[PDB]
């Protein structure tokens, strides 16, 4: 299978006066490239995929593709939807506009059955010829792609090569790689990046790497090179920031931290997301002081 | 406050060859009217709001408004979204096209904070002058509108008049009505319609009433008159069908039952929803044989 693995960043989407700040978006991607990241994910959950229009979503994918061209950094485009026809349209767009692969979150809200999830992802994978990474995040979607469904999709659909797991369930990570060791398990939960990698996971799609791309990329590369002592050392050092970035729903804390570090111009969200509480604003700012934050 | 209460139906959306069957849709609404229902909810969760286009969503609202003219039956239009700008657009459409009020599900997937939920619903409520019913269903959205937030919205926004609770939490139902007895608590969980109504709830937005509108209507009107013996008897009789209609994710079982009763011509869903398993198809049919199902 063709694969996209390694240290990857779920890019925040900066806004200016209610619109996507496209110059800021490209500048932040260049900063990821300069700090060892292997791939970027435009317009995942961290990118406020829910509140972008379909046109803005496509613009962000195009910016990522253009900014990474000529570098060895890949674009794994966010393309998920709770409607299969919408996810297929996003998948086809990402393929036609030069993305290296797509990330596709399990349908939120409408709670498909396992049979429905299988048919959903099969429709997506058959619509393109680029790699497709499944994405399980039951705390947000209300459904879980079971281990059996993931493995069947991996074995039945050429392009489906692994899953981004954001479920806090290391038992399921063992289950997945014990029964299908050929798939690419990707960590979608920063605090447990190292445990997922040490069990044979092959990358991360990180929120924290927006702020600390050098540290997340180093953790991942230490682990892939089997230097577990050094990978665990960074995972341990990052625990405090990894947890504080979820003190309110992602991406409210990471955007707050990016603003506090001077990496984006304005702390702007699209409703229903909004600024953190004053208390959480202070906690994020306090935790950040312990870390060296790279500039541009 | 202007209110929409009583026995209400979360309408299924029938499809024919992948398009909304608009003739079937009107016929199903007329059947609800003739069987004692007080209001209909086009394109809620049960109506596959996630997989309709915005244009199809608007078409269904219009069919409902047209079909209810000249009757006592109100149209509480589904207008929720995980993006505030989309929810405001739907609210404004429902207002301008003659809906009596709107239902507005808590944002799914992006997990707004309580502050964000407050700002989301305040924007929606200020965009129209018709009644707004909040809708809480954490199992589907990944978030929940806390009691404090519901009550603050009820007290702060003239047209927010209550909440449809689908959370299986009768303690919260006591909490809501003990601290703000003026609000309209609406059951969004058929199995516990009678317990919610007997604690002072003022209506239901029902899945089961798609199939058994006369029974849900009678249960609700018995309860509203404090004829609790009769209301409980119907709630008890309905328990088996109420539970089997959730043996797979709603609306897969209710659409299956409507098809099994000849009330819709095709057992068609939009992916990622799909037909139930053969075993659940047979289980649904077996439970249906115990109930008296009205025709057209
Ligand atoms: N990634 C950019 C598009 C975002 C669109 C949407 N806000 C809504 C998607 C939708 N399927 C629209 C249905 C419209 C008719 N009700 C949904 O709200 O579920 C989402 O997927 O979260
Ligand atoms: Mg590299
Ligand atoms: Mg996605
Ligand atoms: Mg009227
Ligand atoms: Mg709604
Ligand atoms: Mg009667």
């Amino acid at each position: 299978k063709n694969i996209i693995i390694g240290a990857m960043t779920a890019l925040i989407t900066p806004f200016k006066n209610g619109k996507v700040d496209e110059q800021s978006y490209a500048r932040l991607i260049k900063r990821q490239i300069e700090n060892g990241i292997d791939a970027v994910v435009p317009v995942g959950t961290t990118g406020e995929s829910a509140t972008l229009t379909h046109e803005e979503h496509r613009t962000c994918i195009e910016i990522a593709v253009e900014t990474c061209k000529g570098t060895k950094v890949k674009v794994l485009a966010g393309a998920g939807s709770d409607a299969t026809h919408e996810a297929v349209g996003l998948a086809k767009f990402a393929k036609e506009h030069g993305a290296d692969g797509i990330l596709s979150v399990a349908p939120y809200y409408n709670k498909p059955t396992q049979q429905g999830l299988y048919e959903h992802y099969k429709a997506i994978a058959q619509s393109v010829d680029i790699p497709v990474l499944l994405y399980n995040v039951p705390g947000r979607t209300g459904c879980e792609i079971s281990t059996d469904t993931i493995i069947k999709l991996f074995r039945d659909c050429e392009n489906i090569y692994g899953v981004k797991e954001a479920s806090g369930n290391i038992d399921k990570c063992v289950d997945l790689l014990a029964h299908e060791p050929r798939m690419m398990l990707i960590s979608g939960e920063d605090a447990i990046n190292y445990p997922i990698l040490s069990n044979g996971g092959k990358g991360v799609i990180s929120v924290t790497s927006n702020l600390l791309p050098d540290m997340i990329s180093a953790l991942t590369h230490f682990a892939l090179d089997e230097n577990y002592k050094e990978a665990k050392k960074i995972n341990d050092e990052l625990y405090n920031i990894n947890k504080i970035l979820f003190c309110e729903s992602n991406p409210i804390p990471i955007k707050t931290a990016m603003y506090l570090a001077g990496l984006i111009e304005s702390l702007e969200f699209r409703l229903p997301l909004c600024s953190p509480s004053k208390e959480n604003f202070a906690k994020i700012e306090e935790v950040m002081k312990k870390y060296k934050i790279k500039g541009f």
